[PDB]
């Protein structure tokens, strides 16, 4: 239902991950980059982790500092 | 998650399961079944399991092309 309402959000989030595939990225930083990239506010306000984890090849992990870090799986 | 207060052993039990499956991956359903086999008790979390797992340091979750959410311990 997310991808049906915002058809481009999947490509936009993947674009952001692709540009940050070296060190990973938090949800707050993703929203930040999203605003710079599209000139629009991030359209998901809830269940963001679940959305990110429905994108193939995307990983999430609990960092040392406790922060939730997202990345692309190494190929 | 406030379940750690109510169940002080749950961190070590879940970590034990992950350690025993650190080779490949493990799904939430498989974790709950390993949990019952290990403790003789049902898994005390009924919701937000991904969030619980992702608050354990060194644990990862990934979207397999099979669609299943796979959890593992991060390498090295």
């Amino acid at each position: 239902s997310v991808r049906e309402e915002y058809p481009d959000i999947d490509s936009e989030v993947r674009a952001i991950l692709l540009s940050h595939a070296q060190n990973g990225i938090t949800i707050s930083s993703i929203k930040s980059e999203y605003r710079k990239l599209t000139g629009n506010p991030f359209p998901l306000h809830d269940n963001v982790t679940d959305f990110l984890l429905t994108i193939p090849n995307v990983t999430a992990e609990c960092s040392e500092s406790g922060k939730r870090i997202f990345n692309l799986k190494a190929s």
